Parts: C-alpha cells; structure tokens; sequence
C-alpha cells in the first residue's frame, strides 16, 4: 500500500456495491482468498489467540502471515470492507486498552468480515479491541492505515486510527481515500462545489465573445494530480454526477469508470526513493449477490469470484491467482 | 462525436500504435469497418465521384452514408489517422479552390487511409482537396474537424482547418484533443513543466514540518476537469513519464493507462443542451502489425481485429459488431 | 465584516507587527478609536455589567453602541488582536455554563486588550465567560466570529468558539482568515509546499524543448480567488517566502505588500444577494510602539495613529475619522 | 526590465486610462521624465541620427543613455503607451528592410509618444521602421519587448515584433503581460468564463449539504501564481468585473486595486539565477489630462506629474526622482 482510492454505490436495483483502487510499488504476491466459516482469525502474529469466524468471506489480500489478511473483501452477510492507507495520521498503542484485545491493524477487515453484519456491530466489534504497534513479516513494520465499511444496506462508516484514539464517521459519503483524516476531505469538499457536468454561460469583454473550446468547462477548479486529497475529490464529485448504475453489472462499470479518474500509470508518480507508484489492481464487491470482482494494471478484462458458489464450510482457503496478461479477444485471427 | 484524445507512441521493439477515446453524446451505429482495395469512396455526399481506393484499412466508423465514414483506422501500408472535434476553429469553403476537388470533412479519413502511405503523402493529397461546407444525414451539418496522423516509423503531424485555410504541423509530439489549434496547446504545455512524477522537499513554516499527504504531490497544478485544454495536459504529460513500452501489447496497455486519465464517466459532462457527453469506445491500432484494438464504455475487455488476416481484395466491407455486454471471466459459478 | 485576512510577522530588530484586512459589504461608520484605561467596557448588550479595563489600546472599530467595539486593535502592554469572520463554524449559548459570564461575540477584543498582556493571559481570561448568542443593533444578529491574537513577544495564538467547545491553538503559524477552522487550514498548508519562488526546470518532450513563459512558475498550484482557503494559502505562503523586514516601516510595507494578495476590488465577488464584498480597509500595529497604521479602499497612503501619545486616563474616547479620499501628492501643479 | 502586468480602462467621465506595474530584481536610476517638444531622440544608440519629435510627453524611464528611454508615458495629444517583456518570442533584424530605418527596441514607446496620436498613426509610423538587435544598450543585448498603446479615444493595439515579422492586434481588450502572444492570452481567456463574482449554489452528497466557506468561490480555477499567463488572466478578469470608475481619480483607483492582483512582494519570486523578482512601482496616466501617477514598493502614497503644467517648449528635459521611503501621514504625535 501507498494508496488507494475507494468508494461505495447503490443501484436502482436496489443493490449495494463497494470498490477501490489499490496502489503501490511492486506486487507482492496476492490473490482472491475465499475464508470459510470457523476457519480462524488470529489478532496478533505474535500471540496466538485465534478468533472463530461466523462468516465466510472474499477479498484480495495475501496468505504470507498466519492468518489470511484480507485488503478488502465482502462477507456472506453483505458487509464490505477495506483497509487504506493513513500516512502520518495512523497512531497505534504500545498496550492493549484496560478491557481490550490487542489487534494488528493488518488484521482488522479479516476480524471485521469475519464476524460482523452491519455498520453498528462494526463499530461495537472495533471498540473491544486496541489496535498495537506490532510489525509484520510482508511489509516490515506497522503500516499506518484507516477503514472503510459499508453494510448491504449502503451505509458507510470510517474508522480512523487517530493521535486521540480511534476516530468513527457515521453514515459517511461512500468516498475515501488515503490521508487525510475523513472530516479534512469531508469539509474540502465544500470548497468545490462550483465543480460540475454543466458549461458555464458564454460572456464578453468588451467587443469579444467568449465561449468554451468545446465541453468539460464546468469541471474547472478540479485537480488532476494522483495527491489523496485531489483523489478524494475527483472520486467523490465523478460519484455525486456520475448517472445511477440501472443493476449489479452496470454498477461494477461505473465504479472502474469512476476509480479511472484516479487510476496511476506506471511512472508519473515517482516516491522520494525513487520508487514509481501505481495501480496494481481495481476491485469492485457486491452486498447483495456476494460476488468480488477485479481487474489488474496488465489486464482490464474483469474476472469475478463468487463467494456462495463454494463450500462455506470448506476445511481450507479457496483462492485464485492473478493473470497478468493482457486477456485481449481475438475477433478474427 | 463531441470530444476526443489521442497519443501515439513507440515501443522500444519498433512498433508504433496510435489510440483514442471516442466521446460523444449517444452512440449512433458504429463497428469496426475493413475497406477492401479497390472499394472506392466518394469525396463529397452530393456529387457521385467515387475514387478508388488503392489500399486496404480497417478502423472504427459509420456504414450510414454512401461510402465508410472512417473516425480513426490503420490502412495495409502502417498510416494511421483518426478526425477528432474542432469546435469554433473549424472552416470550410462552399466551393473548391482553384484546381482542387471537394471533399466533405467526414471523408477525409477514408480518402487518406484508402491512397496514403507517409506523413507527407497525407500533406500532397490535401492539397489536392478542399474541404467544403457539405452536411451529411447522421449529423445534420458538417462536424468541424482536424485530424491526425502517424505513419509507420512514427512521424506524426497534424492537420487544421483554420479560418485562413489548412494550417499543417510537421513532427508534432504525438498528442491531440480538441479545440484550439494545435500551436496553442503546444504552448500551453509550457505552463505546466513543473508537473513531475517526483515529489517536492518538505519544507517549514516556523516551528511547523509540513510534508505531503501522500505520494502524487509533484503533479500539483494539472488539471482535472475533461476540457481539451486539461485533456491535452494530461494526455501529453502522462505521455511523457509512463514508462517506455516493451512491446505491442504493452504498449496498447500504456496506450489506455494513459487514456484513462481522460476516460469520461456518463453523467460528469453535460452540453449546453444537457446531453451527456461521455467516452463511448477506446481505440489503439499498430502501423507495423496492422492490428486494431478497442474496449467500450460497456465492456472493458479489448478486442482484436487483425487487416492483414482478411482477403483484402473482398468485394464487400468486412465488419465486426460492438459487444455492448461487460465480458466477465467467471473464475468459478457465477 | 464578511470576511478578512490577518498575519503577524516579526522583524530583524525584535519588533512584532500584525495586519488584517477587512472586507464588507457596506462602509460602515468606522474609526480609529483610542479606548483609556478605566473607561468600562459592556460584557452583553442587555445587561448593565461592566469591567473596568486597566490597559489602554487603539484599534478599528465602532462606536455604535454602548462600549467600544474593537475590530483589532494594540494595547500598551504590546498585545495584538483581531476578530474575523467564522460563517458555518461559529457556535455560542443561550446561558453561561457554571460559573463564568456571558460575553457578546463583539466584545471580546475589547475586553482582552483591555485586560491582557500574553497570549497566555487571553486563553485563562477566557476560561470566565462563555460566548453568548446576544445580538446587536448594527447587523441585527450575533456575527459568526474567530479571533486571533499576537503578544509583544510574537507568539499568536487563534481562538474558535466550535460546536464541541472553544478551541485554543497555541504556538501558531501567525496566518488567520475566515472558515472553515485553524486547524483544517494547517492540514491544508501541506497539499501546497511545493508552491516556492523557484522556477521548475526545462524539460523536453520529444524534441520539443519547454521553457517557463517568464518568472513565477515555481508559484503553479496556487489558487487566486477569493476563498478564506485560498486567502490563508496566499498570506501563509507570501508570508513565509517575503524578506524579513528590517525595521517597523518596512514591516507595515511588506504586510500591505502581502496582504494586497487578497485585496478584493469593487465588483470582483458577490454576495449570494447580489452585494458586493469588497476591502474596506487594511490595518496594522506594532507591539513595541503601539502605533496603529491603516489605508483604506479610497485612500492608499497609510496613515498612523500613535497610542502612547494620547493621554492614557483620559475620560472620553479618542478618535479618527477615515479620510475617503485618494490621497495624492502633486510633485507640481496638478 | 522582468516582467509586468498592463490594462487600460474607460471611466463613465468619458476618460480612459492606462496602468501598468514594473518588476525586476533590484532598483535602477528611474524618474518621472518629461521631455518637451522638438529634444531629439536617437533610433539606434550607436548611430548618432536624431528625430526631431513634434510632442511633448511625460512618464517612467531611465537617462542612462543618449536619449530618454521611456517604459511608459502619455503624450500632449493623449496617446498612451508602455513596453513590456516578451521573453522568448521578440525577434529582431541584424540589416533594416529596404526602406526602413533602424531602431533599438529600446527606443520605440520615446519615438512613438512624441511623434503620434492615434493608435492608426502607431501602425503607420512602424512600418518606416525594422527593430534590430543592436546591443548595447549597455544593458546589453537589446531586450525582448512588446508593445501596447491606447489613444484618446480608448482604442488600444499590441505590437509583437514576433519570428515571422510585427504583429499587429487591434480592437483587443487594453491587458497586456509578458509572454506568450497576444492572440494566445486572448484565447486562453476563453478556458476561464467560469470565473464569475457570483458563490455557486449549494449541493448534496446523499444526506450531506454542502455550503461554501465564506464569499469569493465563484473565481475556482483562477491562478493565484505570477506567471504572465495568470498575471493576463487576473488582470483581465478583474478587469471585465471591477466596477465602472466614475471619474478620474476612482481610475487610478480602480487601476491600483486591479494590479493589486499581480503586485509582487520581494522575495516571492526568484530567478534561475536566484536574483529576486518584485514590482518596482505601479503607474497609470490619463489620456485627457495628460497626468502621470506613479506609486512604488517602499511608498504606497500616490505622486502626480502634470504634463501641461510645465513649459513643452523647454530645452531640458524635468525629472522628478522617486520618494522611496513609506510616506505614512501621522494623525498625532
């Protein structure tokens, strides 16, 4: 992680979708995990107390630690989550809170999924639990992240890791970014709200007439960096404009449609190591049907997974690798 | 059409593909359209001169006039081309100029992919033609236009039809959208140097450290919004820090990395009249393979046409119809 | 007041100064106003409550009702201070909370420079009094309000009555506007580090070499209307790269230098009622000297007044009218 | 000479206007020059052929050299001028054209000012003329200029001396900044109607109202840098909604205000070479009156000159050296 975009729609369908844009500098290795029902959750790599799952799940994340950790995913329930990341914000403890488990921030969406149906009992689950200071093995050390969760309901909650303690949005927008804190792009907004589809009115300077090169002028004031900030609000005022998705299949569209305003080719952000930085994959999950979907930077051809096609109460993780090959359909030879 | 971007660029293995989104109001019929040799295509709706086409090509376009109306295409012989909006610049005679003949803008495509090979080939034909006033029946008027075109070792030029005629630019970078003309946005790009894939140094404001929110800060002052003005920005810039393309299909891959900087939800742009303007396909084609490439708003899969697989002395149009369905790999019951 | 812009800035010999433009839809009867000590100063305008100040200070405001209101002002104990507007944050009560007194939005720079010396002094004076939602026979409502304050010793600090509670920032940047609150516009100052008075270096695109217009571009990004956002961004950013001020005069030229960035003419932004929202004055004061220095919308020559000359157990009042007319010198008969 | 950010304007009083601000990086010898009829003023400064001028005019330039150099100024018959920087597209002569003298760029708002009337007699009195590239000024390559004048009448033109000859615009709308040509600022204009006095109307995200900060959102996607392409569109923006001055003085006014946009305070812009850019002074001059105004970086007070108040038939040029010191007027001891 060193980025990602992500927001939450609803169609006329009455159906809630959850997607996000993943970004970083190199994939490790990664796939869709399918966590069966009781298959086990540890809270901390370096205790073992396993938490017993009520729920299956589906996401992307990675099988390198003890307990599969999930980046997003969808439950068989209908909750969506993510993890993003929350630099310079996150602040984690060193002790468990009187009364508390101790968990690792990398373990907090497969915990989630694994045993919560809508956004309150998230909220009720986050605050038995202290999130520490603990390293992983993947990436090193404690990444600094925050949270997303939306319910099949559609509503979304945030939960911010903050200096002060754990920060909870209520009934949020559906947008979130990378930091920084969810008011801070909340209030933002504000200051572009003159940003729209409609072309502002032609006008004139003395004797001349001035009119738009063509269309798009009523997007003016909008940012085109890849910054969290400019991402946020691209993603957010393409979400508020962007025509309601009529069913499931159109939604997961839109959502990529959405998320390309935000999507990074390799290059054009470089970080201070000189690392580039950039889309790995694009997800998108459905609440209602339970079905996860992704497509990757070396291929845009959406694959899907569907969670309630397997056996719930399988023994094992059910997974699939990712193809990095650009699937492209011959229409003659 | 409404609005449109385009790029072209160079593998490191020799080939060089052009691609471009297509944007528009509502999306009238269109498929990808192989012209055999020898089919012919009238210049002009109102007259009935048919010139015969030497060259095969195959590209995106209309079958609901008299001739294929070609938006962008790769012909047998590696030109590549496409018309794109050229809103307010956009100029045309009523009648021809001395010792040229007439041809209707929407023409101009299948005129120059069905008898050109080089950049400067396309510059001799045009001036054998003037463009004329000429409406035609899916539109109503004629579209203003300019247009590109990339040959096979990778010149690129642009054409424009200026209020003081067809004003040519030779060995351009590579980037085109819409209105204004084409010095314009090569100067606008001066403005933006600044916008870099690296970050700026943290600085302080007395006792305070200020540092980013994140990565993507060096990029501060492009602009978001889908004008050409900022589509050609980004188009160009994006062009010049993604990384080289190894190969074909990496490089059709780069080609709509880039174009989705650009990419058009429906919704986010609305005309004066409210009609959503939005990205209707995505197209790349390939000089020296010969092989168009395109997804759709509707599906993102890509899809490959090969010229050189078909007979190209068919004595009909050969024609691929859009899969307006998303193309989703089940990777279990779905 | 609909509006407003502040900074302090500190000098090479040892001098705090601190300006602030005020913004408004109407000229108001307004004047410099020398306040005595012991006059008494209203806590609430429907109550007959009043504290007898102990220090004397100059500063704008209005003598419209029954004490002084104070815009900004200097007292002779050197501090420095400001209420600015606060729309869509600014949250009072209808009753005290245990233990403390009401105090009216509009008397608060009264009484603080009536009765502090730091910074610290005004955040305990505070802790006595809850902000009240008591109106006033000028605007017809209790103004949404922040304040800002600067001691002798160039510390500033920002008070901002929010819906949780008062919100103290210590040890700040010395840069206030309007909303939203201190502490989104510090986040805010980090999306901007990389706007800088260098310019960015040439870069080519193809062959094309690419080169800044003029100067200036190291400033890309940086937004030019006239937001509160946009105007603490310009006042931060122009006050951290404009030179250090050797002495009191030029610290007075350099504010007005920095605060002309955010300088609104007649006509440039208007209200949601169709009212222009313009710069009535700007002003700044000198901790050290306590001379109080202001130009106004119709006037550019800046006129001073000098605290400590006046004498200080005065009875009434000391004021100064606005000379609204531009102030011109001729070097020969004009 | 560095950059510099031009308007004129037509007050209500039936007067026009024109104002410009000057920057560079440190303060040369400059006054106020009034240089009476029939001086004589060089073309080239290494060729010693005067021109006899038939008019009077006062404005900003330095003495340094054989003639007057002039930066800007308004003539006795009401034509007012100025040149700025044109930095990588002025193109000047080695050789003049058949025909044609030469004449250092340099020399160009002195030779014009006292030698025409109407912006017509401008575009006339150039094509007897080729700009060449003669250094020194011994400052000394002659630098990139462009011009604009505007007459009584309220016309104002921009002369270009571009790569393919002089440009000539007429009828434009009275801004003038640095680079790029005239009729590419012109067209920019065209990216930025948006930029209105008037807030946007507020918005919804789902249940979220959305309301701006305070006043001015309207201008979103104005530049606030001091490139010349947002100094032009500054200028011209607050130009089209400044209110109509009524009188002479509001002119001045309302001129000073307008280019408080693009004043720049020391130490905010610096070169490649690290020299600091700043607006040296301000100035604006009424084509009726024949007045010149100036006020400078170290003193916000006003200064009039009065053209017709000296002798136009005197032998020596009058001066009036800058007052750089803060002339602040004390109400009380």
């Amino acid at each position: 992680m060193l980025g990602s975009s992500s927001l939450s729609i609803r169609t006329t369908d009455d159906k809630s979708l959850f997607a996000r844009t993943m970004d970083f500098t190199m994939e490790p290795d990664s796939k869709v995990i399918i966590v069966p029902r009781n298959y086990g959750i540890r809270l901390l790599e370096k205790e073992n107390v396993v938490i017993n799952n009520s729920y299956a799940f589906v996401g992307m994340g990675s099988t390198d630690i003890t307990s599969p950790v999930l980046y997003d995913g969808v439950n068989e329930k209908g909750l969506m989550g993510a993890m993003l990341y929350y630099a310079t914000f996150a602040t984690y403890a060193d002790e468990p809170k009187k009364g508390t488990r101790g968990i690792n921030p990398v373990y907090v969406i497969s915990q989630v999924l694994g045993n919560c149906v809508t956004v309150d009992d998230v909220i009720e689950k986050l605050t038995s639990y202290t999130l520490l200071n603990e390293a992983n093995i993947i990436l090193g050390f404690a990444p600094p992240l925050h949270y997303t969760f939306t319910d099949a309901s559609g509503e979304s909650i945030v939960i911010e890791p903050d200096k002060t303690g754990i920060t909870i949005h209520r009934k949020t927008i559906g947008v979130m970014t990378n930091s920084p804190g969810y008011e801070w792009h909340q209030t933002n907004l504000r200051a572009y709200i003159g940003v729209t589809p409609n072309p502002p009115q032609d006008i004139m300077m003395g004797d001349l007439d001035l009119t738009p090169f063509g269309q798009g002028a009523g997007g003016l004031g909008l940012p085109g960096d890849f910054t969290p900030s400019a991402r946020f609000l691209r993603v957010a005022y393409w979400k508020k404009y962007t025509e309601k998705a009529k069913n499931e299949t159109e939604g997961v569209t839109n959502l990529f449609h959405i998320l390309s305003s935000v999507n990074i080719p390799k290059g054009v952000v470089l970080t201070n190591e000189g690392k580039t930085d950039y889309t790995i994959y694009t997800s998108a999950m459905c609440a209602q049907s339970k079905n996860y979907y992704f497509k990757l930077y070396d291929n845009s051809r959406i694959s899907a997974v569907s969670l309630m096609a397997e056996n719930l109460n399988s023994q094992d993780l059910i997974t699939f690798e990712w193809d990095r090959k650009q699937d492209i359909k011959q229409l003659n030879q």
